[PDB]
């Protein structure tokens, strides 16, 4: 006699989170869930246990779009993961977010393109969102190209993200305290992302070569290879949590490919595709909070 | 809309339903589950200071087959609900489930998804279905008339009261005849209960015991015209997500639509067309979004 | 070792259908489409050498909506299969094409100028109000059968009432119908829920106008019929389009024979186990010739039929 | 009021073709495949007729796993598309069939098996190991060469001139086979390859290994030069197509890189990720681009 499928009977369930502990015995996606909840239970109990697991966390462009962003800055806050990987628009949106808030709109294009606004799915940025980015993006770059010239060595895009948190510490006011590249600098959380030039900071990068016929201002992705594989090579353990696919779902399972494999693996995706390895197929906007909740929180 | 993008801060946020509170503001499906609760809530409340709301509830088998079956049976226990479509699968399992219980899964054993449902689930259903057949011609035999799909069901829930103890109460059959709510199936010889009727049929020689589903078209209509105002919750597609909406078409459409589904709508389908500030399609696995609405609607405060 | 992967090389190929024949070692669907082509070939080289294979064919409204009603009255024209399932949807716009036609739109106004949009298909409120006036009189004609046999009628026996109607009161438009063809050729169409639809529809207005209640659409019976064409056949095949009720009852028909022995699914619904997975095709099997391709049947459908009954 | 929706009536119907020929009017996914059928054959007879179009050609690595991987590098070989951005796994295993085929995984192997085995799974396509060791032969020395031109030029290389240079080693070192390479008819053909990504894959294990036995630290791979060289290709254009195939950094990049001239004047989008001269068709490419690519340049 195995587990039996039941749901919880709302006369005696309490709470929203005994709702959900049932999840495991619901069935299909909730017992995807349910599996993934206590996976990360066990490794956040080993890791406060001073056991060492180097928790790898991917993320597409869209978990920053977002209100997902404000969790997983909380995560890296409080460093409950320890190397992150993410798309160009994983990077810049959470330094944006931190000058002029995202806005709630409904998933008239025409009209959009005409007023200046960029939509993601049913989320709006306006124009000037950009523009206040620029501000801040093109001394950046600057001070970039003298830190490059100063070590006549190129940054990688991961030490390119972590001057951009310091950057971010130095001239952003109580923001930068709901900010994922902000947390990451102050703790040392190393952000990767090979394809960071693809998007905004591409975009701003690309006026200012064009505008001072720059070519010495260098982002390298041959060198931080090495850094990520060798984070997972020399952990005693690893566990990988991956919302979304592209870039951040392949590169952190390359990277753990040399070892042999994650140790734990959590894993949620819209895309159609042991007790320590588990895929919840779903929007991760609606499967994300709960997970976090459960797993950091709940009583 | 207008409000600005922002997920829970963790060093703030009390409990898990403060969280789920944030949801509409969070974006893409969270913002669609949002606005779901917002929709059940104002239906609810309005049927609290006794307006009439007629909610009709539609879902496919696999919302049975799983535990959201305890959920669906406490929404007809309490009467949050008025009218029920489902189909063949929705009915037949939750009367198995009062039986036997399904196995969470990873020899004769049905597979449903990651579902395991024992062959002797479906031998313990036909110990039951084999009298209740014979009751029901009899029936008809009085009546000199067929039993309506829904009349059959009804009768059902009868059947599950008189024969079965303690574990009914966990039954949407049960509660759908102990608060006669009806429930449309015009597909009730679709799994199961077809099954064990085929050998009852081959058994007996039996052409007379008789299903009808032309006089339930005129039965669930009206309930969609009669009533003032109607909601449709709507889990999965298939043909109750179509007896719901094509009943409503007689009054214009309902007037508050939840639809819960992992269909899309580019082949074309039922399962995919879109709820069309009191319509919305919640995309994803009911299994995870159910029970967080009918919390937030039913119990958050 | 094994194939090799291997797409056509356009300065060599000569045809569209020998790009098509390198579907099998393409990889990902267009290998499933390379596979379901090898099984419907070899279903149907069997069928005309007289060997018994009994071919189920299932597909859903859409099917019937866009123009793969054509295609479906083609195989039902030609016998290429003997048992359809199909739902309300299916049959009654099968009927309607054959009065006037659907129309190509877009992917919401249509409301107030009486449109019906099914995807980016238009069917303008006329069609129902001409296929009401064929409806009405069949109708009456079901209720008097009914009467005179002192029975109902089931579903399929009224869709095949309906073919032989459309063969009565229809020129040439009903040779491009699936109905008519079925009806014609002695092919049973089922449909278990048959009054979810336009056909119910009407069938509430005339039971209102009428008081009637002793129009009866029975289902009970069916069952026998559609398992019993199961088990009888020395083999069986399994052609269906889509998800829902046809899908449903072709594979639980085909549990009192262990399964059915050759499959073919085409789909949009991704199954639990996988797209490329080959448990999907598998269930309600009890034992190579099983296969489901991922996709809108629009596309697969006109390819996977070329292939195996046209291309030379 | 608009277009009859009708199928092929196949007693009539003569060819594939003549079947393929009613997509339009079939409804659904059949009826955007054939409007992705006319937007190129408008995009391709403009061109032929002296039109300045720049086509960007976007796909994801599984593209070129399958037999599609024949069918782009015909596209180049033929200078049908004017500038390509994909993913690693599209730069290396184009590289890596001129070495060694990919095989069909048509049985069910469990994936314990294959690793035990040393098989690399790719939806239903099998990588062997012995692709991987006879790709590092090749590599190793091509990192060796990458390196030597940089100390040369005292620069980095971008990534498309990386691949770029990838294509004038495969046309030294591979024989025949290299004709159904994308990499080689691009490198030919002067087709610049973009790929901001190009170390996550097989390429960067080995330039892990590289880097990490000879403590090497010179040989960079920029990215920041090449996103300029990107989008002054989008921008220089009188009129830009996007022929895109799957999501991901391709479909990113290229919507991006015509960001600036108010988007592409033509789009074609392929992709199973549920979302006049712009129409996706939403389905598995290697169903649908060999009927679309037949139809726009070879039907005749
Ligand atoms: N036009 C209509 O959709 C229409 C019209 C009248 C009646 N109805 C009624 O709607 C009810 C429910 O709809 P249904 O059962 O016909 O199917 P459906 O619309 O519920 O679709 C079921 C599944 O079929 C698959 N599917 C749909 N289109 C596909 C395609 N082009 N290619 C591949 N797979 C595809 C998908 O997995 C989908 O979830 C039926 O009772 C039917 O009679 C529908
Ligand atoms: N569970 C079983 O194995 C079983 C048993 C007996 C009978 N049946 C019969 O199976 C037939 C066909 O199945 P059906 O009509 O119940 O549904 P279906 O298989 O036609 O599903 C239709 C749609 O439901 C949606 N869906 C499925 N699971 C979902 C979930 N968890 N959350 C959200 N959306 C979901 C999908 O988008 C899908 O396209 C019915 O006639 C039923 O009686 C099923």
């Amino acid at each position: 006699e195995g587990v039996e499928v039941k749901g919880p009977w709302l006369d005696d369930a309490q709470s929203l989170e005994e709702v959900v502990s049932y999840y495991y015995r619901i069935g299909f996606q909730a017992t995807h869930l349910g599996r993934a909840i206590e996976i990360w239970r066990k490794v956040e109990e080993k890791r406060e246990r001073g056991e060492e697991i180097r928790v790898f966390l991917g993320y597409t462009s869209n978990i920053i779009s977002s209100g997902l962003r404000e969790i997983i800055a909380w995560l890296v806050k409080e460093k409950k993961v320890d190397v992150i990987v993410t798309t160009a628009g994983g990077v810049e949106e959470d330094f944006i977010k931190s000058l002029k808030p995202f806005i709630l709109g409904d998933w008239d294009d025409a009209e959009l393109r005409k007023k200046g606004v960029n939509r993601i799915g049913n989320i709006f940025v306006p124009n000037d969102r950009y523009i206040e980015f620029e501000k801040y993006m093109i001394p950046f770059f600057e001070r970039v190209l003298k830190i490059e010239e100063k070590l006549s060595r190129p940054l990688t895009a991961s030490e390119f993200i972590y001057e951009m948190g310091r950057y971010m510490d130095e001239k952003l006011g109580k923001e930068k305290e709901k900010s994922v590249i902000y947390w990451a600098y102050k703790n040392n959380i190393p952000i990767f992302c090979p394809a960071i030039t693809d998007g905004s900071i591409g975009d701003m990068l690309y006026f200012f070569k064009e505008e001072r016929r720059d070519s010495r201002l260098i982002i390298d992705i041959a060198n931080d290879i090495v850094k990520l594989n060798n984070l997972a090579i020399t952990a005693k353990e690893t566990a990988s949590i991956i919302l979304g696919g592209s870039l951040p779902k392949h590169a952190i399972i390359n990277a753990n490919l040399f070892r042999g494999g994650t140790d734990y693996a959590i894993y949620i995706s819209t895309a159609v595709p042991k007790a320590d390895y588990v895929e919840v197929w779903g929007d991760a906007t609606l499967i994300f909070p709960i997970l976090v909740w459960m797993v950091m929180k709940a009583r």
